[PDB]
């Protein structure tokens, strides 16, 4: 009875990243490889240990990608891609940003986008003084089927009722200017 022993696959293998500023360093160099886990009993047992994205110093980000997926946007499956962007006002920082956050990350792990969790590469959380962010990034910023259905999930998935609105960008502006909102 193999349910009793085996642990509970994931349908991907996922990077937990952090990055802090730390101005000795460029910004690749203080973007940090946390661990890679591939099961359920694995995600929790990650996620038990480390700080809430609450506790974090400003400047600091967590960012989960799918395996092969670096989480900057010049990988081959970020360039063409974008984010549906979740801003937090500085009072959200206590109320929603770590429910939003793990919501976040299990939509992901989850495979809650039905067909179109496959144009998902990962997410973001953002700590900052001036209003913390979280993002969910998918792959091409052109696919208006896929954006929007991850879009209306998502926002459902979070609560958010109909008078909030979510906008959606892509990368290469953003290097706010919508191409989706929801
Ligand atoms: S927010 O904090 O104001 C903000 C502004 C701009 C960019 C971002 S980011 O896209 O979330 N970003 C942080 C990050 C951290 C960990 N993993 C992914 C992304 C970010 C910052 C700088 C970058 C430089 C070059 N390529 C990137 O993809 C970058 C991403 C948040």
């Amino acid at each position: 009875n193999p349910e009793h022993y085996i642990k509970h696959p994931l349908q991907n293998r996922w990077a937990l990243w952090f990055f802090k500023n730390d101005k000795s360093k460029t910004w690749q160099a203080n973007l940090r490889l946390i661990s890679k886990f591939d099961t359920v009993e694995d995600f929790w047992a990650l996620y038990n240990h480390i700080q809430l994205s609450s506790n974090l110093m400003p400047g600091c980000d967590y960012s989960l990608f799918k395996d092969g997926i670096e989480p900057m946007w010049e990988d081959e499956k970020n360039k063409r891609g974008g984010r549906w962007l979740i801003t937090l006002n500085k009072q959200q920082r206590r109320s929603d940003l770590d429910r939003f956050w793990l919501e976040t990350l299990l939509c992901l792990i989850g495979e809650s986008f039905d067909d179109y969790s496959d144009d998902v590469c990962g997410a973001v959380v953002n700590v900052r003084a001036k209003g913390d962010k979280i993002a969910i990034w998918t792959t091409e910023c052109e696919n208006r089927d896929a954006v929007t259905h991850i879009g209306r999930v998502y926002k459902e998935r979070l609560g958010l009722p109909p008078k909030i609105v979510i906008g959606y960008q892509s990368h290469a502006d953003t290097a706010t200017k919508n191409r989706f909102v929801v």
